[PDB]
């Protein structure tokens, strides 16, 4: 398995670790998204310490407006992060 | 660096390895895309052995219709692959 293939597997793996905690087990609710960002994105994103930031991030990622982050919305979140890191250093 | 962070870095790293080979060094031309798929996606995608498959894949990924795969189009390609693997096993 190449580095890219590992990256594909990691994306699926992390999303499921967090989404299967509570409620709908194929979607990230706000508390699951927060912990995902806090535990797994600590070198890229500011630790989230406030409800209003949790709320705004979910507002941003939630394209279909159902209150949670599904797998496709997670993939779009990853693309945002990846494009930002890319553009920082390019 | 967590597994997700590694995956973010790998995405940027692989795209640049391949895109900087020839011509526009921030885009994948057909030959660079083919080698990327052949070398780095061999467990997920069929080896590409034919010009018409190279052509069709590029046709598919090339949303802005400029003939090449830019970083955003690459990110969409990764999402396709990730969603397909996700749905296979779910
Ligand atoms: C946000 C408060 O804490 C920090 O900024 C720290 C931080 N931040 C980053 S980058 C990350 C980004 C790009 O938003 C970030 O959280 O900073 C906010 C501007 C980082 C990267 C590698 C190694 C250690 C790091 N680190 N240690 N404390
Ligand atoms: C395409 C011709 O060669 C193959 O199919 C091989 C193949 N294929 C896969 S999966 C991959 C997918 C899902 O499209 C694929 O190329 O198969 C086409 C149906 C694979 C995964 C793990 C380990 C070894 C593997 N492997 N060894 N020969
Ligand atoms: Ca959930
Ligand atoms: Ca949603
Ligand atoms: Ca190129
Ligand atoms: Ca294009």
């Amino acid at each position: 398995m190449s580095e890219l293939e590992k990256a594909v597997v990691a994306l699926i793996d992390v999303f499921h670790q967090y989404s299967g905690r509570e409620g709908d087990k194929h979607k990230l609710k706000k508390s699951e998204l927060k912990e995902l960002i806090n535990n797994e994105l600590s070198h890229f994103l500011e630790e989230i310490k406030e409800q209003e930031v949790v709320d705004k991030v979910m507002e941003t990622l939630d394209s279909d407006g159902d209150g949670e982050c599904d797998f496709q919305e997670f993939m779009a979140f990853v693309a945002m992060i990846t494009t930002a890191c890319h553009e920082f250093f390019e």
